[PDB]
């Protein structure tokens, strides 16, 4: 019928029904960072017609039944259009409309994002008539600019063209379109972003010039209708940056940090109605902690955790006296201060947390049910400070649906 | 073969193949905070023989197999002794090596204790031929007083008469042995500690006399042989308490906190080798954040937070300042502080995070694995300031395992 979920908190309870609509799949697979439930891999073949069909139709059955006034007439003209196209072409090309209405659905079924709030707001970028990696390069700095916006942070993705028979797909080799390189320096210490030492190099094998500095913007590595990778550098002036600096510490910005003001996804698939989109780059805006404990603490990432503590003047020798949480804290706070200062787009993690509560009680209340990674949701700092940690989630796969995919270096075929 | 698992944090690589010998059992129940999978309820009959004698002879194996130099003899002794005990009185009696053993085992098979570093290290109480309440609450109040050592806490357990038909359970109604009371005052606030607000009811339908305070201690309801629970209350003498302190904020004791010493889980069954120990309340040290952050934090619980705020200056109405990220610190800060000022055992959650980093690396070199709740050995602070966060981890039931169990008094028969 029904599985309850309850929420700590506030008591509350509430029905989840959506999660009847979930899709396909040894013990408990808990805490697996890319497993393959949440990938979707490559193919050499076409997707077979019995399977393309039914959710083509499944796809425009929930594209039609979305609007408030029915368009009965239009929905079964659709259907009728899109199974020939189909017989007559072996798959479908979807409707602007459809393809915009499937990248916010996408989001909304996303369970490992905390800013689902604002699904409904995303700018659609239509390069699904693209066709060369120049093309592809072009469309992702209209992007970056677009989001960018001087600051003013914008959420937008850019969809290009669909898998044919998955021996021409378009892909985008990096991970996030602004990142941070990582240099396996001389004298054996780590350069960088310690994160992106494997990418890095593989620029560098493909004519990348090096540059060996703390905060180098990786090039964009982009294959275009399924032939080898081109490098291209993105224009330092479409890069927006925010120096770190501390309201109080002044010795904070010796430490010369910084960080990219665009935070934006560039290897995962869209899946949709049966089609596949293996590269559609999307971006939203920060949340301090991902920068301020993730980047800047983890220790396999930038590791500032212990410089941060001397500066402070704790007792960085002995774990008790939890030097670890009030350093980490105003690495948080110089983050926050930082971004607001330079008026660029960023929220703290307690607003971001009741925002996503706000947002599952809208869902449950419209689909009855929100797909939730507890394990993801759950910022890095402040957990049980938060209210989205005292609530129970149901995680499940819907359609459409933002799966990962897997290295492409591992199963790209060189042409020469 | 075996199951890939990866730390994020130091990129180190471990093969999980314990999990081959898990146990038994509609999306993915991730948050799930009492699943039916954790859950083993009551009974009306005995555990059919088919059942008991292959669960028995598994058990006998693993405990003769733990020996490094084994007894083969003892061991073909064992099987054939259990194997007739079932046959001519419907279950067997563990020895005492075996029951103790069991303890250790069951709590080094405890997905969701980050404390298991000391699994070996573990005073068993055995209470098996215990026939009335009172008799149980004497055990009790010897277990309590060994436990608290004068501040120097040893984790211990008492072990209850095994469920014989499922008539004739022992059980302890409360949730823990020592525990404040709930009180639903006349001018409408709540008062002492809101989670406790119905068993507080129940306590004072069974003849406590409400004493309406902040931190009230519970009494003990006691139900032994199946029979009616009794309520008795623990003598003061032996509820060590610690009056909470600042080192730097003399306020801070201005707020009259304290707590209890004594973590101690009462409510739990033990299951081994086809038995079932509905009674056998046991317990270690406090971990400081339990404290700090979820008895004081919790909005559910004493909610302190925002008076913390306040008294630090801070602004309490602007959520991006991260006022609670600072005050949640300095209550740990207290609570770590009072705790080792009135020389009572404690460990920081970042000390604790590390130890069970140092205890999952011995499981799996010891025997290829070890059950982990990621959800809920992770901090409800500092999460990835923790090296928890970053290992990758394998929920599974083992055998002995510590199960919930269904509240009694919604199964409970009253005799009058
Ligand atoms: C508007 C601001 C947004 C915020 C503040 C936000 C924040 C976050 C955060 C904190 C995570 C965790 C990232 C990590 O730990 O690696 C996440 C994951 C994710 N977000 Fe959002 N997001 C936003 C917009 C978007 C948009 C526009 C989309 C899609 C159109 C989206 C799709 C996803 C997906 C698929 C993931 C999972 C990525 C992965 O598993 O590596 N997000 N988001
Ligand atoms: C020696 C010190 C110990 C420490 C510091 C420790 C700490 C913890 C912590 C922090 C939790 C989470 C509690 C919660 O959030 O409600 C936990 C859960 C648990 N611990 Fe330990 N523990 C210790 C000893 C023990 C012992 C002696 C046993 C068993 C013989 C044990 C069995 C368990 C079990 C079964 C759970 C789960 C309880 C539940 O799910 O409500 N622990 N422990
Ligand atoms: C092993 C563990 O799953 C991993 O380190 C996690 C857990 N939770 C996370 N949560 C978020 N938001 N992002 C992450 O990368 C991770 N990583
Ligand atoms: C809903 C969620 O599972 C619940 O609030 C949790 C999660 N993690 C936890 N972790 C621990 N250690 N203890 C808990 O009580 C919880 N509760
Ligand atoms: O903080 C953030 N913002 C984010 C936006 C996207 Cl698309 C993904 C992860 C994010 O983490
Ligand atoms: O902090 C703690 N110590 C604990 C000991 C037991 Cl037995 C259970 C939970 C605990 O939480």
């Amino acid at each position: 019928q029904y599985v309850r979920i309850k929420n700590w908190g506030s008591g509350e309870i509430l029905h989840d029904t959506l999660h009847h609509k979930a899709t396909s799949d040894k013990s408990c697979l808990g805490s697996i960072m890319n497993p393959k439930s949440l990938t979707r891999g490559p193919r050499d073949k076409p997707t077979p017609l019995e399977e393309l069909l039914p959710h083509a139709i499944e796809f425009i059955n929930q594209y039609y039944g979305s609007f408030k006034e029915a368009k009965i007439e239009e929905h079964l003209a659709r259907l009728e259009a899109v199974t020939k196209e189909i017989e007559t072409t072996g798959t479908y090309q979807l409707t602007l409309d459809e393809l915009i209405f499937a990248t916010k659905m996408a989001w909304r079924n996303a369970p490992r994002c905390i800013g689902r709030i604002q699904w409904s707001n995303l700018q659609v970028f239509d390069a699904r008539n693209c066709s060369t990696a120049q093309e592809m390069f072009q469309h992702i700095c209209r992007h970056i600019l677009y989001a960018t916006n001087n600051g003013n942070i914008r959420s937008a993705i850019t969809v290009f063209p669909q898998r044919s028979d998955g021996k021409h797909d378009f892909r985008l080799w990096n991970s996030q379109l602004i990142r941070y390189a990582g240099y396996q320096m001389p004298d054996g210490t780590i350069r960088g972003d310690a994160a992106t030492l494997e990418f890095t190099q593989l620029c560098i094998d493909l004519g990348w010039k090096p540059r060996y500095g703390r905060f180098d913007v990786l090039p964009l590595v982009l294959q275009a209708d399924g032939q080898d990778p081109e490098v291209f550098e993105i224009p330092p002036d479409l890069v927006l940056e925010v120096t770190m600096e501390h309201p109080k510490y002044e010795w904070f910005q010796e430490l010369g940090l910084k960080w990219y003001a665009l935070p934006a996804v560039a290897n995962m698939l869209l899946e949709v109605g049966g089609l596949e989109f293996p590269a559609c780059p999307f971006n939203g805006w920060y949340m301090g902690t991902e920068i301020g404990v993730r980047d800047f603490c983890d220790t396999q990432r930038y590791n500032i955790l212990e410089e941060v503590g001397r500066r402070m003047g704790l007792e960085t020798h002995t774990l008790a006296s939890l030097w670890k949480d009030r350093a980490v804290t105003e690495i948080n706070v110089a983050v926050l201060h930082s971004f607001q200062k330079q008026n660029v787009t960023i929220m703290d993690h307690h607003t971001a947390s009741e925002s996503f509560m706000k947002h599952m009680q809208n869902e449950y209340r419209a689909r009855g049910g929100c797909p939730a990674d507890w394990i993801w949701l759950v910022p890095p700092v402040s957990g049980s400070i938060t209210p989205v940690f005292h609530q129970e989630m149901l995680n499940y796969v819907l359609s459409p649906f933002y799966y990962y995919q897997i290295e492409p270096w591992k199963t790209h075929i060189w042409q020469n």
